């Protein structure tokens, strides 16, 4: 039974508004109803992984893992298996996978944040997990960021507190956040933002949603905006919105939307918007193609539709040779030529790297590089040809070209990481310089930039 080079997972988020779901929610599962939506001639195909993220979920965890386990099962006739299932509050996350794929699952981790302080802690947060697919590293995160049409700013802020303090995946990747942890990671939820237009429009934004003309709607979407000026989700990719705002309906029908000010909302307006959403980033040059992104129109339970998206995900093999796991490749190199760092920071500390992979036995240090300053303000730390010769476990370029590189760069003064970035090692040549890049973030946000030159040496 040949291991798989590709896996199609199911990403749903549903705000369930506190009510106990309809009878038949299999529209969800199936991609069925307005936006990208998936073949009638795929509804047998069961997907490998299914991760469900809900909001204001009512359930035990018992109550929804037999409602879910009973609608896969009567949709594709296989009984799933439960990977993970985390609760935070009435936010929770469940994944799970055909059995096919039990053995292949590994190092499964569950994690939470709550965000906001005193006042603002208490139900806004998230819940995580990953684990290994064979070779390859997945993070599922399911959000409920904070509500309010004026509270873009706190959305970002819970946000960056999520990226920063969630704890999945690899302890020993010590200087890297969950945006560079995973070959792919999946970041969904109520994200809560709002189509920012003056709440005078109100019935003019339903009339254009009545047309199905989303253009001038999805321009002030503040998610689109925040992106686009890189307040959030920097480096992260969503596909195009083509499903009517999922929020705010009237319950038990999808023909109205419910928007204006009352007690029950804090005499707050809801125009409609498209708080619920699901983003990804995977590494450099790893294939994730978005199959699917809509909405469901026959589930009415909630002042939410339920959002689905699906994936192609490129996996690679738990690869062994009769050299590495256990040793390295003699016949496999990574070198660095002409490398440098150009960096946003005022401070003036001398700057080493650390590269970290699993094609290395463990994390490998540099010596110090050399503090130059840049002609626009910039410090620029050139390594120049000083950077070590990086030894992996094994030289087989069927294994090493799917490899990728995490590279920190980190001040000699306080041993802190001052930026993140990922090398991938799918080049276009071996035993030949080639130009890399990656920008560096910390804490997700854009600290500098990491450019030079890389040979690969392979045993072919
Ligand atoms: Cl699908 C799945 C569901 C629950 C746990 C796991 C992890 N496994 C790996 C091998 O079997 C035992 C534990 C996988």
């Amino acid at each position: 039974q040949p291991e798989p080079d590709m896996i199609t997972i199911f990403i749903g988020t549903w705000n369930m508004g506190n009510a106990p779901p309809p009878k038949k929610i299999t529209s969800w599962f199936l991609s069925k109803g307005q936006g990208k939506t998936r073949d009638d001639s795929a509804d047998y195909i069961p997907h490998d992984i299914y991760v469900i993220g809900t909001q204001e979920d009512p359930l035990s965890e018992k109550e929804w893992l037999e409602i879910l386990k009973h609608s896969l099962q009567e949709i594709t006739s296989v009984t799933f298996k439960t990977v993970a299932i985390h609760t935070l509050w009435n936010i929770r996350i469940v994944v799970l996978a055909k059995p096919e794929h039990e053995n292949r699952i590994s190092h499964i981790c569950t994690d939470n944040v709550k965000t906001g302080i005193a006042n603002t802690l208490g139900n806004k947060g998230a819940v995580g997990v990953s684990f290994m697919f064979n070779g390859t590293s997945l993070g599922f995160v399911n959000s409920h960021l904070t509500s309010g049409s004026e509270k873009k700013l706190r959305r970002n802020q819970n946000y960056m507190n999520i990226l920063r303090f969630l704890a999945l995946g690899d302890k020993k990747l010590s200087p890297f956040n969950i945006t560079h942890r995973f070959t792919h990671l999946f970041w969904f939820g109520d994200l809560n933002y709002r189509v920012d237009l003056p709440t005078w429009e109100a019935e003019t934004i339903i009339q254009k949603i009545k047309q199905q003309q989303y253009a001038d709607l999805l321009s002030h979407d503040q998610l689109l905006t925040e992106r686009r000026e890189q307040k959030v989700f920097l480096h992260f990719e969503e596909e195009e919105i083509t499903f009517a705002p999922t929020y705010r309906f009237e319950r038990l029908t999808r023909d109205k939307y419910a928007y204006t000010k009352q007690k029950a909302t804090g005499m707050k307006y809801n125009l409609p918007s498209w708080c619920d959403r699901v983003l990804w980033k995977s590494y450099p040059l790893v294939h994730v193609v978005c199959q699917s992104y809509g909405s469901t129109s026959d589930i009415m339970t909630s002042d939410h539709s339920p959002v689905f998206a699906t994936f192609e995900a490129g996996v690679t093999s738990q690869f062994v040779s009769k050299n590495g796991p256990g040793t390295v490749d003699s016949q496999g190199q990574i070198e660095f030529l002409r490398c440098y760092a150009t960096l946003k920071t005022k401070s003036q500390t001398k700057f080493y790297l650390e590269f970290h992979s699993s094609c290395l036995e463990s994390f490998v240090k540099s010596q110090e590089g050399e503090n130059e300053e840049g002609s626009e303000g910039e410090l620029v730390v050139k390594f120049g040809e000083t950077l070590p010769k990086l030894k992996p476990i094994i030289s087989d370029p069927e294994y090493l070209l799917d490899q990728h590189i995490l590279i920190s760069i980190k001040s000699s003064d306080s041993d802190e990481s001052y930026g993140e970035g990922c090398i991938a090692l799918r080049l276009e040549a071996t035993e030949t310089q080639l130009p890399i890049y990656t920008p560096l973030t910390h804490h997700g946000e854009l600290t500098g930039h990491f450019q030079g030159e890389i040979k690969l040496q392979t045993s072919q």
